[PDB]
């Protein structure tokens, strides 16, 4: 269960994250990806009694700000007990992704608990990604390598999906689990792998633009632990609440079952 | 030669580009990575005469502006004669890279002649950066593909360079290239796609983030069209403009061999 997973996890974020999902009995994580930083924070506050983990595009932001944009979040973060996770996706060198995540204009490893990463580059990223952590805060931080993609043509299959693995077995404390479609094994070395899935809906089939969305109780099926929902709570005019809701169940039912 | 292939190349960015190879005798990009406008701005003026092209990370700029970075930016663009590429990697779904790519606070579509892409997305992603860029601006855009990387334990090999290569030819207009190693071949389909090689250094072996060096005649000889340098031109106390015409001249110098 994921009670019994926050005992035994190395991560310090994973453990919090698995008591917030029991706490809260939700494996939700809202991505609110909107353009501007008044209605992002008018969503989070509508969804923050029914996710676990709010995912975030600062990047789409017109009007980022860490007093505007960060400071906000994270109140909202402690005023409904969710945590934060920038989806910058970092894919680049070493070097270049230290520089990127501990400072820059959204200085993200100052407020972000956790952030991902492709495996593309190699295990660089992720020596790159922790040292910026460790130089910009003391606070946890934990990471999640991107093993798949819901998009279509998506190349993170075979042997790139394996050698991102790979890539996650270097840090157990650090490297917390996956963005995927399915399970990823790891138990038989002494891994407990967070499984977060993006693309999925339970009304919308896909977009003009390769995304490809999967039901709620069809990923569960396949081993995901949090269900990422973007479009399918707030886009073509749903309300966010209702679907906060409406979600939030179909996702602790099909974990309970 | 460059001159030639201006003529014959279906990307009006990549025409121009070789064009500018031509009359200025180079084939260098500066990777000038550093956290302030205003060194970035002094390097830029000191590189300026001798590149072809200013490759950016304007992510790691800790005082970004579009008026204070990239107005001056594209002044120095005109002033010297070279275009601009903004490094950002996209790697995210066509939706997401599409907002990313057109507005949030860097704007990069407005400005970037150049960006690039990593293919572990699959098709939708060169889609929805073309849409961003034509929904934005009316001047011509270019994208590069990342084909292949040269860190230590680099995924992007074998059949994910292949798959990379296949997006590529997608769009002949837009795509103009690869970020690579070595030639991509294409030519018996009718592509001429730019190879331009980071990982160039003639001093340095690599840094303590994977990151690897290959010499400016070793890369030309396996089909490098432009050389990115950063570290090798800046870092280590080096002197910006000195190591810009020593490098310059080497890249120059290789490609007439
Ligand atoms: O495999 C995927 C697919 N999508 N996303 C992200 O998750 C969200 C999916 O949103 P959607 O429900 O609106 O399609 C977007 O922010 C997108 O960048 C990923 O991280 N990985
Ligand atoms: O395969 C690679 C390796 N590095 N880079 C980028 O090129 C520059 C290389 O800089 P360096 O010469 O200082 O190592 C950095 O900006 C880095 O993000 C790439 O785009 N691809």
């Amino acid at each position: 269960t994921y009670k019994e997973r926050a005992a035994t996890h190395p991560s310090p974020v994973a453990a919090k994250l698995f008591n917030i999902m029991h706490e809260k009995q939700t494996n939700l994580c809202a991505s609110l990806d909107v353009r501007t930083t008044k209605e992002l924070l008018e969503l989070v506050e509508a969804l923050g009694p029914k996710i676990c983990l709010l995912k975030t595009h600062v990047d789409i932001l017109t009007d980022f700000s860490m007093e505007g944009t960060v400071k906000p979040l994270k109140a909202l973060s402690a005023k409904y007990n969710f945590l934060l996770f920038e989806d910058r996706k970092f894919a680049d060198i070493g070097n270049t992704v230290k520089l990127q995540y501990s400072a820059g204009v959204y200085r993200i490893a100052e407020w972000a608990d956790i952030t991902n990463a492709h495996g593309v580059v190699g295990p660089g990223i992720v020596s790159g990604l922790k040292q910026a952590a460790e130089e910009v805060t003391k606070e946890p931080r934990g990471l999640l390598m991107l093993a798949e993609l819901s998009c279509k043509g998506s190349l993170a299959t075979g042997e790139y999906t394996k050698g991102t693995v790979d890539i996650a077995k270097s840090d157990k404390d650090f490297v917390i689990g996956f963005i995927a479609q399915r399970d990823m094994g790891g138990r038989d070395e002494g891994y407990d792998w967070l499984i977060m899935t993006p693309g999925v809906g339970l009304d919308d089939k896909g977009d003009a633009l390769g995304q490809q969305y999967r039901t709620v109780d069809d990923v569960v099926s396949t081993g995901s632990d949090i269900i990422i929902v973007g479009r399918g709570l707030f886009a073509k005019g749903r309300d966010a609440k209702v679907e906060g809701e409406r979600y939030r169940k179909a996702g602790w039912e099909a974990y309970l079952r």
